[PDB]
């Protein structure tokens, strides 16, 4: 669906013609008076007296301070209420394409004897930045590809893994920026899911044993809107 501003908007707010003369708390200006936004994208945008209840809260905002407010985000498809925090819409990323597969391995990882491992693998080829990313039409490389990691194959691990797939779908695994580690821009990099990437030891800081790593990105999985 359109990540775009006005569409994402229009979609989860519902008109009221009658509006009360309350403040938008977007722009502190009142309900029944115009948009207090007045920047680029009032031009031939939105009517700015026109209020709408946004989801399935009903707080009340002129549609154009909701454009507003959504464009100095992410833009990544998801609306949050400014007063009660609650999103709506589906968090989704920049992911370029690529392969996620995964299969069970006969080897136990550190802190979990006894099991199975689940070992996923991306695969993610060198292409063409798109309109989402920094720099369209310029390369991007991609290092280190296939990237191998690692999960327990037991209720938890299992989890995650199902979240995983999710997040990917989402294009959310990984992104097209500039690496931390190598400092080279235009390059895919890991986005804010941790994965273990060291199966038998953590002299990087991405293996085991880590008796917190499960619950740790099922918590960054929940702040990328992929829960269950
Ligand atoms: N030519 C190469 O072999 C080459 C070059 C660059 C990166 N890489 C691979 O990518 C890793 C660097 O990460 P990046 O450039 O995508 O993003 P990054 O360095 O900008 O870090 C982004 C996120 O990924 C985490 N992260 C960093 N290294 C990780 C690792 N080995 N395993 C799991 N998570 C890691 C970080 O904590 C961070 O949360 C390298 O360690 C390597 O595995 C390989
Ligand atoms: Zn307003
Ligand atoms: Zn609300």
């Amino acid at each position: 669906k359109s990540k775009n501003p006005e569409d994402v908007v229009r979609r989860y707010m519902q008109k009221v013609k009658n509006p009360p003369d309350e403040d938008c708390t977007i722009c502190m200006e009142r309900l029944v008076t115009a948009s207090g936004y007045e920047g680029v994208l009032r031009h031939k945008g939105v009517r700015p007296e026109l209020v709408g209840r946004l989801g399935r809260c009903g707080h009340m905002y002129h549609l154009l301070c909701l454009v507003a407010m959504y464009s100095n985000g992410n833009k990544d498809g998801s609306l949050q209420c400014p007063t009660c925090k609650a999103i709506y819409g589906e968090k989704t990323g920049t992911q370029p394409p690529g392969k996620m597969e995964f299969h069970l391995i006969p080897h136990s990882l550190p802190g979990f004897p006894d099991t199975q491992t689940i070992r996923i693998v991306y695969d993610i080829p060198t292409g063409i930045q798109g309109p989402e990313h920094p720099n369209p039409g310029k390369k991007f490389t991609a290092r280190g590809f296939p990237r191998h990691c690692y999960l327990p194959n037991n209720e938890k691990g299992r989890k995650v893994l199902r979240l995983l797939i999710t997040a990917w779908e989402r294009r959310l695994i990984f992104t097209i920026g500039t690496s931390n580690t190598t400092g080279e821009s235009d390059t895919v990099v890991w986005n804010e899911i941790h994965h273990k990437t060291e199966f038998g030891s953590n002299l990087t800081g991405h293996g085991y044993p880590d008796a917190s790593y499960l619950d740790n990105v099922l918590a960054e999985l929940t702040a990328q809107g992929v829960s269950e």
